[PDB]
């Protein structure tokens, strides 16, 4: 499968967000699909965001999750993680 990466944002938005009042019980579901091998589906409204987040890609793996990442040459990179109530 494609390559995966992590940024300073995702690093603090993954484990540092869990203890920051984030439901770690829901992560086990999203982190289970990305940390296993199952790639994101096109039905997750995955595409370029609007505004200042133009040079990025969003994808709500769950109805309460919004993981941001970038598409590189035969390589993927994780940007950050948020929620419908967080990112908003």
């Amino acid at each position: 499968m494609l390559k995966l990466n992590l940024k300073k944002s995702f690093q603090k938005d993954f484990d540092k967000l869990l203890l920051n009042g984030f439901d770690d019980s829901v992560l086990n579901e999203v982190i289970l699909t990305l940390r296993k091998k199952e790639p994101l589906d096109p039905q997750f409204q995955d595409h370029a965001l609007k505004g200042k987040w133009k040079p990025f890609r969003e994808c709500h793996i769950k109805p309460d999750v919004l993981l941001v990442y970038l598409v590189k040459d035969d390589e993927l990179i994780l940007l950050r993680l948020g929620s419908h109530s967080e990112l908003f």
